[PDB]
C-alpha cells in the first residue's frame, strides 16, 4: 500500500503502481498493464484482482507459444497474464536497447556457450536481484522491507507469461539467438505502434505538435511547455509523420551513442551539421534512412538558433540516457 | 578562441605563409602532458614540401610513426582535430569515420574526399589573422602518408584501420613509459593517477591515498593490461548496454559478473589482477562490488 512506497524506489514504487494481480502475496503486472506502465503516465481508474495459484496457471494455460510472437502478442494477451517485477525491468530494459544490444544481451544470458538460454539460465537474474537489496547491514523496518520483498518477488517459483512463453509449461524448451531477438524487435514494435496510433486517430500521419509532444519524454527540456509553443510556432503547416518515420527515429535515438561517435568531429570543433549531412550522419552511423520530411521537422523542433543547424546541445546533450 | 585553439596555438612550433602547425612531437605532447617547456621555426614552402619529402608511405606506419618523425612533420589545426577524435573512438567506430570520408562509396578515400571534410570546418583585422592561422591546400605530414607525394594514392580501410590503431597505441605507450621507469608493469597508483584525468573525481588525494592503502603490496599492471583497459573506456556505451538492468534495478555486480560483462559487451579479456585492480581502485564502499555510481557514473564523456 501507501505503507510500503516509503520503504521503495522509484521503479518499484511505478510497478506497483500499473501493478492488478496478486497471487500469495507476490504482485503482478499483466500485459495490459505493462502497456499503459510504458505509454502512460498514471492509471485512470484506481484497483486488485487476487488469484490462487491454480487460477493464475490456468490463466497461463493459454499461453501461445514462443514462434507465435508477433507486435501484437501483448495486445491480444489482453489481461491473460502476469508479469514480475524483474520481468517488468527485463521489458524496460529491452525498449532502450539498440538491435546489436539484443545480441549482448543473449550473449550475457548464455553462461556456458551452447547458444540456447535454458530456463534455468533465464531465471538466475531474478535470483540475483532478490538477494541484493536485502540489506543486512540496514537496521529496522525488516517486516515492512519483508513484505515488499515477497511483493516484488515471492517466495522452483512462481510461473508467468514470459516463462511459459519461453520455455513451455515443463519448463523444458530452449531460446537462441534468432527467437530471442524477434521477442525484442517485436516489442519494441508493439510499444511504438501503441504510442503512435494512440495519437494518429485512425490517420497515416501523427501531427508534429504530437510528435514532439512524445519526444520530450526523451528530452532534459527545461521549461516543456516552450519548447511545445516553439514547435507549434515554428512549423505553421502541419505535414504529418508516418509510423514508418517515427520508428526510423526511435531507432535511431537507441542508437545515438553510434551518432555521437560519428558527429564526433563537429563536436570537436564546436561546429554546428546541416540537414544534409544530418541526414548523412544518420545513415552512416546507424543505417537508418531518415526522410527529408522527418529531418526537417527534427530541425525545426530542436534548432532553437534559429540558423537552420544542429549543434552539439540542441540535440545530442538534449537527450537523457535512462 | 575555443579551448582547442588555444591549446593548438600554444603547443604549435612552426609558422608557414602566416599558417601554423604542430610537429609530431609537438602533437605527443599536446596529448601527453600540460604545457610546454620553451624555440619557433619558420619555413618556405619548398623547404617544408621537403621535410615532407621525407614521409614514410602508409605501408610503414607503425606504433612508433610519431616518434621517428619526431619534427620533420607538418599537423594543421583540423589535422590536431582529426587525431584527438582518432584517440577517442573504440575500433568499431573506424569504419563509421572512414564511410563518414568516402562520399562516393568505392570504399577508398581520395585526397579530395580528405580535404573536403576538413575543409568544411572553415576585430575584423584580429578574428581574420587568427583565421589564416589555423587554416591557411598547404601539404602535411598525413596528407603525403595518406595519398602520397602527389596526391594521386587513395587510401583503403585496412590502411586507416591501422593508422588509428597504430596512433592509439602510440600515445598509450608513451604515457605508460612515463611511468614504468623502465619496468615491466607501471605502479597501481601511476594507474589510478593516469585514469584519473578521465573521471569526475572531485578529490584525488584521497582517492589516490585510498588506492595506496587498498594496494598495500605493489604487483604492476602490465602494457597489456593498461591498453586493454584504455581500449574498454573507449567502448562504454556497449558496456553499459551489457549491465543495463543491473543498473535499472539499481544493482551492483562483483568481480566475476564484471569481467564476464566486459567480455560480452567489448571483446576484450580482462586479467583478474587488472579486474581486481579496477575494484580495489573504484570500489569505495568496500564491499568488493561496483555500482552504477562508482564506475560508469563516474566516467567523463571524453571531454
Ligand atoms: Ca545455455
Ligand atoms: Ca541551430
Ligand atoms: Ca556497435
Ligand atoms: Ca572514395
Ligand atoms: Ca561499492
Amino acid at each position: 500500500i501507501e505503507d510500503l512506497d516509503l520503504y521503495a524506489t522509484s521503479r518499484e514504487r511505478r510497478f506497483r503502481l500499473f501493478a492488478s494481480i496478486e497471487c500469495e502475496g507476490q504482485l503482478f503486472m499483466t500485459p495490459y498493464d505493462f502497456i499503459l506502465a510504458v505509454t502512460t503516465d498514471e492509471p485512470k481508474v484506481a484497483k486488485w484482482k487476487s488469484l490462487s495459484k491454480q487460477e493464475l496457471n490456468q490463466m497461463l494455460a493459454e499461453t501461445p507459444p514462443v514462434w507465435k510472437g508477433s507486435s501484437k502478442l501483448f495486445r491480444n494477451l489482453k489481461e491473460k497474464g502476469v508479469i514480475s517485477y524483474t520481468e517488468y525491468l527485463f521489458l524496460l530494459c529491452i525498449l532502450t536497447k539498440p538491435h546489436a544490444g539484443f545480441r549482448i544481451a543473449f550473449n550475457m544470458f548464455d553462461t556456458d556457450g551452447n547458444e540456447m538460454v535454458d530456463k534455468k539460465e533465464f531465471l538466475v537474474l531474478q535470483e540475483i536481484f532478490r538477494k541484493k537489496n536485502e540489506k543486512r547491514e540496514i537496521k529496522g523496518d525488516e517486516e515492512k522491507r519483508a513484505m515488499l520483498r515477497l511483493q516484488l518477488y515471492g517466495y522452483l517459483v512462481t510461473d508467468t507469461t514470459l516463462l511459459v512463453h519461453f520455455f513451455g509449461k515443463k519448463g523444458k524448451a530452449e531460446l537462441n539467438f534468432e527467437d530471442f531477438y524477434r521477442f525484442m524487435d517485436n516489442l519494441q514494435t508493439e510499444v511504438l505502434e501503441i504510442e503512435f496510433l494512440s495519437y494518429s486517430n485512425g490517420m497515416n500521419t501523427i501531427s508534429e505538435e504530437d510528435f514532439a509532444h512524445i519526444l520530450l519524454r526523451y528530452t532534459n527540456v527545461e521549461n516543456t511547455s516552450v519548447f511545445l509553443e516553439n514547435v507549434r510556432y515554428s512549423i505553421p503547416e502541419e505535414k504529418g509523420i508516418t509510423f514508418d518515420e517515427f520508428r526510423s527515429f526511435f531507432q535511431f535515438l537507441n542508437n545515438l551513442e553510434d551518432f555521437a561517435i560519428a558527429l564526433n568531429m563537429y563536436n570537436f570543433a564546436s561546429r554546428s551539421i546541416g540537414q544534409d549531412e544530418f541526414k548523412r550522419a544518420v545513415y552512416v552511423a546507424t543505417g537508418l534512412k531518415f526522410s527529408p520530411h522527418l529531418v526537417n521537422t527534427v530541425f525545426k523542433i530542436f534548432d532553437v538558433d534559429k540558423d537552420d543547424q544542429l549543434s552539439y546541445k540542441e540535440f545530442i546533450g538534449i537527450m537523457k540516457d535512462r
